[PDB]
């Protein structure tokens, strides 16, 4: 079922495209299904030798306020491998470098209307290296180190609400409590976006 | 900082509006900040007397496949209280009724480009009641009961990727392991969307 009958691009912006598709429903009808094409992104849970991780306080215009989040960046560099996008962004945002990288959790942010998918890595064996000069939203953001457990409590207390940070924080929390294990970098990323990047 | 200089509506669809704002950055510059206005939504982690919860397998056109998710619905009923939207949708989607309702976790799905926020409730004291005749995506979706721990393992294994389901599953998992506690229904929902609903 669910066959796409027609695709019409309604808008192409800086980081996503708006597309309206006509989809055939179970009953036999046809409906509007609008999708927001997104580059996709990556985030990093950089855990240090004592179980602490870095988070950034970044202003989000969508909410008109700053949220506590994990270091993260868009896959807006055509051809750049995701784990490189991760390492690059970790260094730029929290000035860190890691000797070990594994896959923590992948999340599909808003399945209802966007194809954006985000891969969260767990970076260990941390090294403090230089951080570049930031621009825009990043020139305003700050950071703080949190024990994974407190970070986990912050989520359950509503102090952390960014879906990417929630997933990574609770996922690493499950790992540090011995409930689960990290995963190989070559783990399949089923829903990694391709549409918007494919546009150009 | 970050003052909105101008707002232009680019598109109004069935469930969200696309708006392009001009925002003043730290350096003194002005940039395009496109926001997707969304009704907002609610989800339910209905836990039974033995630690099991219901999940639905629903087709998501954005990804062209079915995902395992929590029962959930849009706040598309002007005036309907969120916890009522929750109870209504729980019954309609997994044919359940609960005598107890608390707040589990709130998540801001895609902070980068949308104001959508989702409140996940934890429903207990379950009762099996009738389920209506479904339409569209819902007429195709099925469901299955999962022990919270297995559901948690499914997340860490990439078998559950919907951000709402990840948050609720790992959040309730933290509660069942005695790490955290549920919260009162009157808990403040900081980022509950208002823009799109306010349009009409
Ligand atoms: N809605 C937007 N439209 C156009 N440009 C934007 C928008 N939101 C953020 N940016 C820009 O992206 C840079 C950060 O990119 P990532 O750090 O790659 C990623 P991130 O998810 O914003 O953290 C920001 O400093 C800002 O310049
Ligand atoms: N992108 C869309 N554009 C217009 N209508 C849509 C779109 N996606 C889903 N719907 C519709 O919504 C109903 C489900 O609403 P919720 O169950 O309220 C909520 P949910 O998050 O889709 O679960 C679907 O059965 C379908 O008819
Ligand atoms: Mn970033
Ligand atoms: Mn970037
Ligand atoms: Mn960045
Ligand atoms: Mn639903
Ligand atoms: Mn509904
Ligand atoms: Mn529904």
């Amino acid at each position: 079922d669910f066959e796409t009958i027609s695709s019409e691009t309604l808008h192409t912006g800086a980081i996503f495209a708006l597309r309206r598709d006509q989809v055939r429903m179970p009953g036999g009808g046809i409906v509007t299904r609008e999708v927001v094409e997104h580059f996709g992104a990556v985030a990093i849970v950089a855990m240090d030798d004592n179980g602490n991780i870095p988070m950034v306080y970044q202003y989000r215009h969508t909410y008109g306020r700053r949220l506590w989040e994990l270091p993260a960046g868009l896959l807006d560099v055509a051809g750049e491998p995701p784990h490189l996008t991760a390492a690059r962004e970790l260094r730029e945002e929290v000035g860190l470098q890691a000797s070990t990288w594994q896959v923590l959790v992948d999340l599909d942010t808003a399945p209802g209307f966007s194809d954006e998918s985000v891969r969260v890595y767990l970076a260990t064996g941390l090294r403090e290296v230089g951080r570049p000069e930031a621009h825009h939203e990043e020139a305003d953001m700050t950071m703080g180190w949190y024990p994974i457990a407190e970070a986990a409590r912050r989520v359950l207390r509503g102090e952390i609400v960014n879906s990417i940070a929630i997933a990574g924080v609770l996922a690493v929390h499950a790992v540090t409590t011995g409930f689960a294990q990290p995963r190989p970098l070559d783990t399949e990323w089923i829903d990694r976006p391709t549409a918007f990047a494919a546009r150009r």
